[PDB]
């Protein structure tokens, strides 16, 4: 058939969510793929039944055989660790499941490169903009066909919380976060909109204050670490904003949509993935779009890649 | 504000995509309570920045308290065990949590009594056709205004099942489960539709034989089962069904769902809740459908009325 | 791009609506195509700005030119007269523009050729059994890609008027008509059923009467006349069902659903088009389904069958 | 029920689309009002079938009788003349129907005041922020309770069209037209967005050039002039803006959408109503947001403010 071919490379909790996205919104066929034996046969099964609800005609299978990822138009990976085994929730964060995730990446590449070079990929594993890069060089797909989540999923912690601040439609709140994914994510300040007039204007009007926004920034860099010390674990809005990405691209929507690309240039960087604004459509990275960046903003940007870049080189 | 207030009265599995659904479909907003400190903030926080990729506009706040029931206007329960801490997978049934459950249905009931007497409540706990009715005697609630988790979810795996096998659109397919949620569901071939079309006429043509129906009857009423040895849990569908049943009520959509609902001389049966179609709207439940069984499946129906009674005395 | 282009050969008042929709729902890339010079540009001009409020992203262009027919995946003709030049609203009926839309049929039937051979076409010019068939002679596309419009408009009026009556969800009503759109419709009482469940349930309880149902009926074949006599026209229903059924093509819904299509020995008849539930999917008609109809129901199926033949004979 | 009631007075072009739209989105029960007889009954009973194919459960009706407006939620008001009987298409403007389009809201007012005077109201009616003042001051509700149509549509249009150039999603670019609906309209440059990005950035890269933005701001303004002059009519989009205002209040969806409300001091005005973005919720007009505009873009203002009272003083 002519749907699209989803294959969900990693059928975790992000993998779960966003099978059920990809049903509600009859987006393709679902393929969850796992290491783990049976469970994604039994995610699929569970979910398959919500084609009736939803008034859907999208097949949801398992799968435990790499060989699955032929003829994919759409691979999502989120396969890997999620926190370092012998670490506390207090202290989460990134050193050594490098080189296991890496391996993992190798191992991902060499299949895409096989059954599906043609395939628009999402990459999710952590940290994220070390694991697109590694997966870009290994599958090697064009740099147009590959991207990193972080950008929409930072940007709708940002754009949430002022919402509730502001008592606006959170879609109104508009914002730019850039360079990584991280705790040297860059807040852009000066690139923040209410229903499309600047911030600033509100500021001004003292209906939110500079105060008030630095709290919220700092809440947007540790959302996820707030999230694991409530006894949670942040799987949902990944997976939505995954899922936005990936229908932009197969319904040629051309969003504007912050992600993890290569940059050839922009923002003084090259040989290396970092978090910009990008338009997703059918051609996948139908522009790259560099944000006319101050010097006190490029220098944040800055310290995003050599992170990034120091990273990579301990995987 | 005039928005629906939901109140998801158990935050587990069942509860965090009922959450994830209910901001996907702007239903209102959302009460993720439970009894485990912390951990309905952490969803909660996770599930409401999904309204910026929604274009949602629906708080969703956890709480551990009961208090917070006042205002409810839809009240979803799925507090409880969901298996016998000591019994195996393989071995996956209904004797001894049900004097457990019984008291966290007593629990709640008192609650809704207090807080929010005029909300429509919806049962999940099983056994379901036994917990819904406990629920009802101890909050107090009309007969209209309380139903239980049953029919559409099980029709959906049947409806689900025949469609992959005749290649049409899952909804087309219509189906009826009557009498109880559980091993005693009675499955009535003579109401099955295809596009509106009497399965019989698909059976007559080859399409789809006897034998393969019985298969996929037996298929349908062991679905929980299959997912769990598949080292999974059903849990997307079930909230799906749920929020079938509750939208249509916010909406006002009278749709015919089959539900456990009171029985009040139909089949022959009074005083207890069992599963029949009934149209859900602005006033609750507004109609209960009455099937015309035939004398067999009549008796069938009585066994499934019979296990409910059991387990009922035993709660 | 990978969008679906759908061509509407005919841009007036059906067409306008089907535009409407189409960037409502995200469809595809629309040209409204018309002989009339300059209006389809207006009306498209109109529609585009439309995608801004319903976050889709489809082109709507205006052409008074064949060939921009080239392309096309989806093609719906809705070109022709609507009404006799010369006879009241109240003597609305079918004996001499069969001439005049046999030759647009004919001529768009040569461009459809030419330009887009493998698209997907949808005939709705009256009388619709008939003026199908030609277009399919002289557009030489196979039998499994083109489709009249008439069940689900007639249905649609049947469903309504059953939901109203008993109180419930429109889309629970389901029902058939079947042979031919037009005065000669077949009504099949036998199968209409509400939530799955046979009519006849409802009419032994007294909740709706055979002679209620005889009225419904006969209102159901007048809808057209009843709203030409109110001083308006049916245009948007007519647009909505083409819209299902496109839809179901381009996402490969396989929905059930019923129209005008080449029989090859169903109902004893080979050689016409005529109404019956088909699937529509990816591939186009992938199954005509053949109702087992009894002799009274058969019989009522011949006279619309030699109705559709005796104006095909004029043309 | 609590479905909304929603009548709209002046069953037009605009009005159809509007109904149509409302059954599509279930937002809630529709009254198509107008003074020709019959008319809007069969609009109604047109749109009523497309409840089935859109999963709807919204009654359409048609009425003659302004006493229908009794229990209005929302009523859109699209009563009265769209051109001078005598005037060209090339020469469409503003002086003389002053007068009868101030009858038409002084009688709609009364029988607002009457019957639904705690209903949201939304003027369409031209010159729109003349008449929704008008309407203001005979309906008698309150300030927060009535708005005009205006900058939701023109700036769809400046949105649609910068989108195109620029090869994003419509709905990415976000733009500003505020003071009055009309040929002084005042397109606000420095408040252009893509994707949340300032505009001037694009046009630094050469990607969109100021005088391409300038052919489109007089596009912009002549958009209505335009499609009028291709044969065609303004009444799409309109709708479209109108549902998405009114489905904001309904939903309580907050959305910042500029439109004509009573200007309190805003921009040095009182005592008239101008267009400004405002938040639309469950309160009505919950903020009225005030642009700090320069001394240039106020001077424009003042102009556009100047032309709506000058009318105001005729009618
Ligand atoms: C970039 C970003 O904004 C975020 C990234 N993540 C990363 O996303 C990944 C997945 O998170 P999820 O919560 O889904 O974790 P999970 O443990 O539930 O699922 C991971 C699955 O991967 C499987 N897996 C391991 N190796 C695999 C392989 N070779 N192939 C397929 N699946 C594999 C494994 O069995 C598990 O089910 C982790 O690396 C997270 O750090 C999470 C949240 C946000
Ligand atoms: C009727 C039907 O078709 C189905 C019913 N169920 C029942 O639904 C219930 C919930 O299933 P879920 O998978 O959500 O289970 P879970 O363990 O993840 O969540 C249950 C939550 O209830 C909480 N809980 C316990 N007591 C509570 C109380 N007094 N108040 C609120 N929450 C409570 C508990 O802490 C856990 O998070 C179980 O009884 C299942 O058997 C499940 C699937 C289908
Ligand atoms: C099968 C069915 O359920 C229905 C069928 N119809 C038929 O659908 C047709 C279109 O109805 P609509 O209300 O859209 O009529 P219209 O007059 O507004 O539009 C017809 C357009 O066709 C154009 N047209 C004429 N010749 C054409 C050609 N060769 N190519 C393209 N357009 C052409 C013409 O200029 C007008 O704009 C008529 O034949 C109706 O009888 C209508 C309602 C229901
Ligand atoms: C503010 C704005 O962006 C726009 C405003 N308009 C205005 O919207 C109005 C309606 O436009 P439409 O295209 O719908 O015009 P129409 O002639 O098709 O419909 C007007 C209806 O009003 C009825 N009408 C007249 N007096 C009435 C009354 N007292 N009560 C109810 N209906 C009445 C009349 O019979 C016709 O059906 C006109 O004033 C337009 O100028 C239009 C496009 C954009």
């Amino acid at each position: 058939a002519p749907k699209a071919k989803i294959v969900l490379v990693g059928s975790g909790m992000i993998g779960g969510v966003m099978a059920t996205l990809i049903v509600q919104k009859n987006l393709g066929d679902v393929v969850l793929f796992d290491i783990v034996k049976n469970m994604p046969h039994g995610k699929a099964l569970d979910t398959s039944h919500t084609n009736v609800m939803a008034y859907s005609n999208c097949k949801v299978s398992g799968s435990n055989t790499y060989d699955d990822l032929a003829g994919a138009d759409v691979v999502i990976v989120t396969a890997g660790f999620t926190k370092a085994p012998g670490k506390s929730d207090k202290e989460w964060n990134r050193d050594d499941l490098l080189p296991l995730n890496n391996k993992i990446m190798i191992e991902i590449g060499g299949h895409i490169k096989k059954n599906c070079p043609n395939a628009f990929i999402i990459v999710v594993t952590n940290p994220v903009d070390v694991m697109v890069q590694l997966l870009h060089q290994h599958s090697g797909v064009p740099k147009n066909k590959i991207i990193g989540l972080g950008g929409v999923l930072d940007t709708s912690r940002l754009k949430y919380y002022i919402s509730q601040k502001l008592n606006v439609c959170p879609r109104d709140v508009n914002a730019h976060i850039v360079g990584a994914h991280g705790n040297k994510m860059v807040l852009l300040k000066r690139y923040i909109t209410v229903g499309g007039i600047p911030l600033q204007e509100f500021i001004n009007n003292k209906l939110i204050s500079d105060a008030e926004l630095e709290a919220i920034f700092d809440r947007t860099v540790n959302t996820a670490l707030e999230i694991v010390n409530l006894h949670a674990s942040p799987y949902v809005a990944p997976a939505a904003a995954i899922i936005e990405m990936a229908e932009s691209y197969l319904k040629d929507l051309k969003k504007v949509l912050i992600c993890s690309t290569l940059l050839e240039g922009q923002y003084g960087h090259s040989d290396i993935f970092g978090g910009t604004p990008v338009v997703l459509g059918a051609n996948g990275v139908e522009q790259v779009i560099e944000l006319q960046l101050n010097s006190e903003e490029k220098a944040k940007f800055d310290e995003a890649i050599a992170e990034t870049k120091r990273m990579k080189a301990l995987a």
